[PDB]
C-alpha cells in the first residue's frame, strides 16, 4: 500500500493520547487495588 507513512504518525499520537488521558480518567484497578494494598 502507499500514503501510510502519513496515516501511521496520525495514529501514534492518538494511542499517546489515549493511554494517556485513559489511564488518567479511568483507573478501574488503579484506585481499586491501590486503596486497599496501599496503606
Amino acid at each position: 500500500k502507499t500514503k501510510l507513512t502519513e496515516e501511521e504518525k496520525n495514529r501514534l499520537n492518538f494511542l499517546k493520547k489515549i493511554s494517556q488521558r485513559y489511564q488518567k480518567f479511568a483507573l478501574p484497578q488503579y484506585l481499586k487495588t491501590v486503596y486497599q494494598h496501599q496503606k
